[PDB]
This record gives C-alpha cells, sequence and structure tokens, in this order.
RNA sequence: CAAAUUGUGCCCAUCGUUGGCACGCGUGCUGGAUUGCU
DNA sequence: AGCAATCCAGCACGCGAA
C-alpha cells in the first residue's frame, strides 16, 4: 500500500497591499516563533538521562549509551546559546552525566569528526539546567514532565507526528514562557513551528545514529592487526590510497622485483670484487625504471600509482611481504576514511508552514464547484485563469483569526485538476476568435496564453475530463523575502500489486542511445522461450527517442547532437576569417559539413581554453568571443541545445572555459573568492550564473522526458498485457577515485540514479506500474533468453561493416585481440573465445591472418563475403554495437549463419536490455 | 474575491500554423568530481 | 604541495484519522 504526493508549484498573485502585507505579517510571526521551539526542544532532549528511557526500551540495536549521547551532546553551529564545551573533553563530561563510563558506541560517537572552523559539539545539558534555572521549575517535576513526554513519544527517537505532540502537550509555566515568547497558544501555529523545529532535531538524530552504526560496524571490518604494519608504511602529508600502488598489479610488480634481487643477489655474493657500488647504483637505476614504466603502463586505464610511494616499500621490502604491504596500506586508507566521517550537524530548518485542512493551519482552494457558484452569485465570466484560496490568517495586529482569500496563478494545475468539466490525453481545436486572441497576446505571455485558450476550448468541447476534485490537496506556503510560493501538494495513492505480467527493462547508457525491452511473463504463441522454467517471449523494444516537431520536421531532444554545420556556414566561415588573421587542420577536422553543431562548439571550446592557456596574459580580451558563443549569438549554447550528452559535454567544458578565464584574469598569493573574480568582471560571473541555472534546468527536463517515455511505454505495455515491471539498473558505487578523472567526468553525467528516481517516482502515481533495482553485473554480455538456463554464456561484441569502411584502427584492435595473452578480466576471455569463433567461421588462419598489406585483407574479406551471399563483416570490438543473439530481439536484426546456429544480428543496446530484465524473474514469480 | 500580462521549464540552421514536448516542490546536512601557475 | 568554488547522490521528515 504504497503511496506519494504531487505539486504544481503554484505562484502567488498579489490580491492588494493590505492583505498581502497581512499574509507576510502573519508569515514573519511564525517564522520567528520557530526557533523558540527549536531551542525548547534542544533543552528538552538534553534532559534526557538513564531511568526515563529504561520503560519500554523499544529500539533495534540502539545502545543507551548512544541515544544519551545524541540526546544531550550534538554538533550546532559555534554562534548559538549551548556552546562551551570542547571534543576532547566529552569523555569524562558523558562519565559524570548518568554516573557511567562511556561505551563503544558511544565513544565512536564523541570521536567523531566535524568541522571546527563552523560547527562545534554543544553540551546541551547546561541548555538543560540552564531551562531549570531561567523558568525556575523544580527539577523532580521537569522530569516527571519529560518522562511523560517520552512515554507520548515525544522527544527521543521516533518522534510522533508534530501535531499530535502539541495538541497533547508543570504545563502553566511552560505556557506561559511560550506566551512570553511566542504569541498566544493556537493549535495551527504552534503545530507549524513545532513541525519546522523538530524536523531537523529528529532527522539529524536519526541520521546521525544511523552514522554511527555505520561507522562502528565498518570500524569492526578492519583487522587492526596490520595497525603496525600501518605504522610502518605511514612512516604536506596526504593518505595513501590503494590505487597509489595499483592495488592488483602490485602484485606482479613485486614479484618481477623480487626476481631482479634475487639475481642482483647471486651475482653479488659470486663475482666478490671491486667496483660493486656501480654495480649496486646500475642496479637501483634498474629498479627505478622498471617502477616508472609500471606506473606509466597502469596509468593508461586507471590512476598512476605514486612512484616514491613504491620507491619507499622497496626499500623496506624485507621488513614487509608484499601481500603484508598490501594489507597495511588497504588497512590505513579504511582508517582514515573512518575517521574522515563527518558527523550530521543540527542545523535550523527554514520553516514552510505547510496548510492544509485536517490538522495543518485551516485553508483550502475553495473548490471549482464553489468556484462556479461565487462567478454565478457575483456577475462574473463564470471562466478565469487564477485560482482563489481561503487562508485562515492570523491578525498580528489584533490577535484573532480571519479568513482571507488569495490568487493563484499556475496554468498546468488548472490543466490536470481544477478546470471544471462545465460541458494523458491530446489537444483540441481552437476556434476563430482564441485564435486570434492568441495571436494577439504579447510575445512572452503568447505560450501560456495558448495553453489557456487549448484548456478553454476543451471545456467548451467537453474535452476536459470530469477531475473528481475530492478536496484534499495541501498548501504549502514559504515566505523567502517579500514574496511566496505556495505548492498546492496534493496526495496519491497506488495500492500496489505484485502479479506482474510484463518486464520492461531499459539500461540507461551514457552516449549510446539508452534503449527500453519488453518480455512477457506467461507467453502463449508462436515463440515462447522457456527460460528455466517460466514461459516468455520477447515482446518488443525500441530506443527512447523524444519526438520535438519543428515546423516540417522531427527532432529527438536526446539524441539530436545538433544541426549538421550544412546550414550554419556563414558562422563558421566568419570565425575562421577572424582566425585566419593571427595565423589549421584541426580547424577543419571538426568543421566538416556532416559534423554537428554541438561536436563543433565543444570542440571550438577546448580550442579556445587552450589558446588562453598559451595566451595567458590577455584572457579579457576573448571575453566577448565568450559572450558570442555561449549567450548571445544565435548558434550559441544557451540559445541552441539538445539533452543528449554531447550538450551536457558541450556545457561542462564551456564552464571549464569560464573557470579557466577566471584562473587566467585574476593570475600574477590570497585565494581568489568568488567574490573577486565577480567584482573584476561582473558580467562574466553572471554569464556563468546564467549557464549553471540553463544546465539544471536542462538536466532536470532530460530525467523528466526520459522518465516520460519509458513510463508511458509502460503504460501501453500495461493496456495490452498487464501490470509492468521495469527493473532499471543500480547504477551504484560509481565514480570512484580508482578511475581516471576523465572516467569519473564522464560518470557524472551518467544521470543514471536521477532517471531511476524519477521513474520510481512517477511508477508511485501510476496504478499497476512497479519499478525495482537490480544488480548491473554482467549484464552488458550476458545472451538474451540463453544465458544461465544451461550455464553462463558470455559471448563477445562486434561491430558490422563493409569492407570498404574498414579502417586502420579496426584492423589493429582485431589483431591485438587475436593475440593469445593472458589477462585478468574476463571480458579479455569473452573476446579471445569470440575472435576463435570468428576464426573457425570463415578460416582466417590467424598466423596467416595477422600479416600486413590491410589492402589484401580487405580483398580476402570480400572474396569471403562474395563466397557467401551476404551484405557485411562483423568482427569483434570492446566498445562496438550489434550483439549477436540466438533471436530476433530487434524486429530489424538481420538472420546470418554464423557456424551451425543461425544466429539473428541484433543490436547490443536492445539485448543489454533484455539482459537488464528477467535478472531474477524467480524472486519475482513465487510458487504460492 | 477581477489582475484577466506569465508555475517551472525543454526543443530549434527559416520563433511561428493556435509551433512541438515534459514535469514532486522545499529545507538540511553528509560522500565523490571542475581550472590554475611548481 | 603554496588554496578558491560547485554538482551528483544519499537519507530525515510535512503532505494521518477518528
Amino acid at each position: 500500500a504504497s503511496e506519494t504526493r504531487k505539486a504544481y508549484t503554484t505562484k502567488m498573485i498579489p490580491r492588494s497591499h493590505d492583505r498581502m502585507k497581512l499574509l507576510g505579517n502573519f508569515m514573519d510571526y511564525l517564522m520567528d516563533g520557530t526557533p523558540i521551539f527549536f531551542e525548547l526542544w534542544n533543552q528538552f532532549g538534553g534532559g534526557i538521562d538513564r531511568d526515563i528511557i529504561s520503560g519500554t526500551a523499544n529500539k533495534d540495536k540502539i545502545s543507551d549509551d548512544l541515544l544519551l549521547a545524541v540526546n544531550w551532546f550534538k554538533v550546532m553551529p559555534i554562534n548559538s546559546k549551548p556552546q562551551g564545551v570542547s571534543p576532547s573533553n566529552l569523555a569524562n563530561l558523558f562519565q559524570q552525566y548518568s554516573g557511567s563510563e562511556p561505551d563503544i558506541q558511544a565513544q565512536e560517537y564523541f570521536a567523531s569528526n566535524f568541522d571546527t572552523e563552523k560547527h562545534q559539539w554543544k553540551d546541551m545539558r547546561v541548555e538543560y539546567e540552564r531551562l531549570l534555572a531561567e523558568l525556575q521549575l523544580s527539577r523532580s517535576d521537569m522530569h516527571h514532565d519529560l518522562k511523560l513526554m517520552y512515554k507520548e513519544k515525544c522527544i527521543g527517537l521516533s518522534l510522533s507526528t508534530a501535531h499530535y505532540i502539541t495538541s497533547v502537550m508543570c504545563m502553566e509555566k511552560i505556557k506561559a514562557f511560550l506566551a512570553s515568547k511566542v504569541g498566544p497558544y493556537y493549535l495551527g501555529s504552534y503545530s507549524a513551528m513545532l513541525e519546522n523545529a523538530l524536523s531537523p532535531i529528529k532527522g539529524m538524530t536519526t541520521k546521525n545514529c544511523k552514522f554511527v552504526l555505520k561507522q562502528i560496524d565498518a570500524k569492526n571490518d578492519i583487522k587492526y592487526e596490520n595497525e603496525p604494519f600501518g605504522k610502518i608504511v605511514e612512516g604536506v602529508k596526504w593518505v595513501l590510497h590503494p590505487h597509489h600502488i595499483g592495488e592488483s598489479n602490485i602484485k606482479t610488480l613485486w614479484e618481477d622485483l623480487n626476481a631482479i634481487h634475487s639475481k642482483y643477489e647471486e651475482d653479488i655474493a659470486s663475482l666478490s670484487e671491486d667496483k660493486k657500488e656501480k654495480r649496486i647504483k646500475v642496479y637501483q637505476g634498474d629498479v627505478c625504471q622498471t617502477i616508472n614504466t609500471y606506473c606509466e603502463e597502469v596509468g593508461k586505464e586507471a590512476k598512476t600509482p605514486l612512484v616514491q610511494l613504491l620507491r619507499y616499500l622497496y626499500s623496506r621490502k624485507d621488513d614487509i611481504a608484499v601481500d603484508k604491504i598490501i594489507d597495511g596500506i588497504t588497512f590505513l586508507s579504511k582508517k582514515h576514511k573512518v575517521e574522515k566521517q563527518k558527523i550530521n550537524p543540527v542545523i535550523q530548518k527554514y520553516p514552510s508552514f505547510n496548510f492544509g485542512n485536517n490538522s495543518k493551519l485551516l485553508g483550502k482552494i475553495i473548490s471549482p464547484k464553489d468556484k462556479l457558484k461565487h462567478n454565478l452569485k457575483c456577475n462574473r465570466n463564470q471562466v478565469d485563469n487564477y485560482i482563489w484560496i481561503e487562508i485562515k490568517v492570523l491578525n498580528t495586529k489584533t490577535m484573532r483569526w480571519e479568513k482571507h482569500h488569495y490568487a493563484l496563478s499556475s496554468t498546468r494545475f488548472l490543466e490536470e485538476v481544477y478546470y471544471p468539466a462545465t460541458s494523458y490525453e491530446g489537444k483540441p481545436a481552437l476556434s476563430a476568435e482564441q485564435i486570434e486572441q492568441i495571436r494577439s497576446a504579447p510575445v512572452g505571455l503568447r505560450k501560456v496564453k495558448k495553453r489557456q485558450m487549448r484548456l478553454e476550448a476543451a471545456r467548451q468541447q467537453n474535452l476536459l475530463p470530469r477531475y473528481t476534485w475530492g478536496k484534499d490537496f495541501n498548501i504549502n506556503i514559504c515566505k523567502r523575502g517579500n514574496n511566496f510560493e505556495v505548492t498546492l501538494a496534493t496526495k496519491v495513492k497506488k495500492k500496489k500489486e505484485k502479479n506482474y505480467k510484463v518486464v520492461l527493462g531499459y539500461d540507461a547508457n551514457i552516449v549510446r542511445k539508452n534503449t527500453y525491452a519488453a518480455i512477457e511473463a506467461h507467453a502463449n504463441g508462436d515463440g515462447v522461450i522457456d527460460y528455466n522454467d517460466l514461459p516468455v517471449k520477447p515482446i518488443e523494444s525500441g530506443f527512447v527517442t523524444v519526438e520535438s516537431q519543428v515546423r516540417d520536421k522531427s527532432y529527438d531532444q536526446l539524441s539530436y547532437n545538433g544541426v549538421k554545420l550544412l546550414y550554419c556556414k556563414p558562422h563558421v566561415e566568419s570565425r575562421r576569417s577572424f582566425l585566419e588573421k593571427y595565423n589549421m587542420k584541426d580547424f577543419e577536422a571538426i568543421a566538416d559539413d556532416e559534423t554537428s553543431l554541438y561536436y563543433f562548439n565543444m570542440k571550438y571550446c577546448k580550442l579556445l581554453q587552450s589558446s588562453i592557456r598559451n595566451h595567458s596574459s590577455q584572457a579579457k580580451e576573448y571575453r566577448e568571443e565568450i559572450f558570442e558563443l555561449l549567450r548571445d549569438g544565435k548558434l550559441s549554447v544557451l540559445k541552441l541545445s539538445s539533452l543528449s550528452n554531447l550538450s551536457f559535454v558541450m556545457f561542462k567544458v564551456a564552464k571549464s572555459l569560464i573557470g579557466t578565464y577566471f584562473g587566467h584574469l585574476l593570475k600574477k598569493a590570497p585565494p581568489i573568492t568568488d567574490e573577486d573574480k565577480q567584482k573584476a568582471d561582473p558580467e562574466m560571473f553572471a554569464l556563468r550564473l546564467a549557464l549553471e541555472e540553463k544546465r539544471l534546468n536542462k538536466v532536470k527536463s532530460k530525467k523528466e522526458v526520459i522518465a516520460n517515455k519509458i513510463v508511458a511505454k509502460a503504460l501501453e505495455l500495461r493496456d495490452k498485457y498487464g501490470p509492468v515491471l521495469i527493473k532499471g539498473e543500480n547504477i551504484s558505487d560509481t565514480t570512484k577515485k580508482g578511475k581516471k578523472s576523465s572516467t569519473n567526468s564522464f560518470l557524472m553525467d551518467w544521470l543514471a540514479r536521477g532517471v531511476a528516481n524519477k521513474v520510481k517516482e512517477m511508477v508511485m502515481m501510476h496504478q499497476g506500474l512497479e519499478f525495482v533495482e537490480v544488480n548491473p553485473n554482467f549484464t552488458s554480455h550476458q545472451d538474451p533468453f540463453v544465458h544461465k538456463n544451461p550455464e553462463n554464456t558470455f559471448r563477445a561484441r562486434y561491430s558490422r561493416c563493409t569492407p570498404s569502411e574498414l579502417t586502420e584502427k579496426n584492423r589493429k584492435e582485431i589483431l591485438s585481440f587475436l593475440s593469445d595473452k593472458p589477462s585478468k578480466r574476463p571480458t579479455n576471455a569473452y573476446y579471445n573465445e569470440g575472435a576463435m569463433a570468428f576464426l573457425a567461421t570463415y578460416g582466417l588462419k590467424k598466423n596467416d591472418v595477422l600479416g600486413v598489406s590491410l589492402e589484401k585483407f580487405k580483398q580476402i574479406m570480400a572474396n569471403i563475403l562474395h563466397q557467401r551471399s551476404e551484405d557485411q563483416l562483423l568482427f569483434p570490438s570492446r566498445g562496438g554495437m550489434f550483439y549477436l543473439a540466438t533471436y530476433k530481439l530487434d524486429a530489424d536484426a538481420t538472420s546470418v549463419n554464423w557456424n551451425g546456429k543461425q544466429f539473428w544480428v541484433c543490436n547490443a543496446d536492445l539485448v543489454a536490455a533484455y539482459n537488464v530484465g528477467l535478472v531474477d524473474i524467480q524472486k519475482d514469480f513465487k510458487k504460492k
């Protein structure tokens, strides 16, 4: 029985200066009262002590010491009342409190790093005594009241809802103090302030409790018997990480070094004579060169191992073994990581004041039916583009409540649930008058006017479905400055069902046109593959393409990648003519009439970045170009950009260009603060902010649109077959230090988990759908519907191509794959066996195939493709599409007989999507 | 309780043919990544 | 090393009722 919430981010319309100021005063009164509740509950939590929690004592694994520590020892900003405690003196302070010494959990909690510059530990027990003294209440009575609170779940862990706390709760003195500090007791305002004060309290408390649990569990996984070895290895300063020595290649490096050392030792033992020092120096130089070459080789696929660390380890080769060295270094890295995990501070939340109907600040959108009643009782057009919400505002001047009306202007909200049926869908056909009105609106209001008129026409034509209002919408009024941002939240109920019938996987690639693929559960037709025991059938499989209808064409935002420059010729010609004045194969290599516009823009950004690096002293002179390249120009990043990964790469290189521009314009040593660069060129900083906001909007739109396409396909399959299952990838632990910096940057824009969260949220809104995450391990190579049934297949990937388009790089890669060399990667073995199968298919005589004269090889391939009546030839490729699948899983796959199997050349992405599906289908369907 | 001029936005070589399209908002802290000159 | 920013993700609660 799952549920979620929707929100339409309405916009407040000023009703009148007096009413607006009244609402602002009410908001300020509520906001200023929240910190009082925050401090009061800080004191209450500080008051906790043993003999109070020793009642029900209900808790999973939380030790009483950890609970007490969190209840009276928290990290808060330096500038706050409870100041006066240092980290060192935590153990004795806890010992004094409750009369017991710290335990492991409490010691770890106290032994938790934080940011001393901004935050600091706070006693949270002198605050309780301060509350007792200032309000002069007996400690016994306060203890009784707070024990009652805890018995009511009003303090500690797992607090009850704020409204319940306020309703349930020496009460006279507490209420008098609240009245002195906060306004008169009113349930709504008190509940709102208590909620907005407790939120950070309980949130950070639970987060830090689970953080301590994780830290103790991680430390229990630390061996600690390498601690002397850790100190030996550790003997400016930085932590040592496993990637600094080639975590896995260090064993081979040390084996080679041990062999060389054995040779050196046996040669020194014999041939005992002078000049030994020269040979030893020659031995040291050779080992140093070997270490450097090893680091150079290892730095091609990961971070380059540190040369100095390896030299230090090799010098101490007799005092520690290779496995001991690895254990010590991993122990040091793990200890450093565990000891830098900050504890979560407790900052004060900015109140939001959720206005509702049941138990919140009373308020409501009036109704559509009551809106019609109001428009009929009072002469009105009966149709308007605004929503009136009645809010029970507390008058600051006269301390009494009063209901006022305020206007919201969200067209989407009207389109979705508000506008009435007086008389996912499409759009109606407008009349003459409505079209004239749309054409008469100003340029900036044309789109919203068009939407409003289309909605009005839909109402006129009975094309607006009845929306069963229900009146269960929550209003969230947040006052930041002098303006409001009402939201109009709403609940959505799903009642999820487990009896699925389809599995709709999607690979969510980065740069290879993320695709989807569906699989039936109990198919009964021509093709029913018995995977293990469940009859399944490939339903279909296609790419996630979003259609933007230009005047006559239809572009794909996710993959358009820009125009091909065949129509942007004047811009490129002007840029070339201007640049010719100052001194070009690279320029022409990117200016082809088939090159995409965004690729050209990215390459130009990188070229300008390099030039500015070269011409560091004159970075300002190019600033105009940057503007003409990013905002002002018609062919600019802000004016023209798609959602394809190439576009995000272009934006990232633009941000890097701005960064290097600031660095070169502000270099002659105090740090270059953002303020200094802003003052040096406020226009450039404003442009950078504009790019950042544009990219944030760009990424949110991409997540939204991809989620829309996949969820719409899921809905289609549900309409056809039944409850669908998406099974999206669990892209976790990505962007590791072990990977190269370029790889980390490339994976950052993956947005795989963002898309997964968005589609999960959407699926929470549609009945029947559900989204689960499965392990992406080996999902990119398994052959669909045949892997795992007899056993794992793990076939390799190819790339079909004609002989005429064969390149030297392809031949070199193929020959390298043909090289029978031992490799630890299972992918290398898979590609080796695939290449062996390819050779056996046509008998290329690998020994005779690795010769020169690539033209001769092309001629031989053409002869082979002539003997066998085909069109192209396949060849293994590590980054190639066209995975070999046994079934026709594409609908465009080509049947080809490889050996005796009659495979279907599908596309790698579609088979990957299929693999992502049915990974744990048995878990989905139990025999019950 | 009347402003009837804007929810956030997204797409484009010819910004309109009424162009096409999407969307949970906030707050808070915690982990990985973007230049720069030795 | 002789130090300025920001983005991508991860969890904590409001969006109870009777």
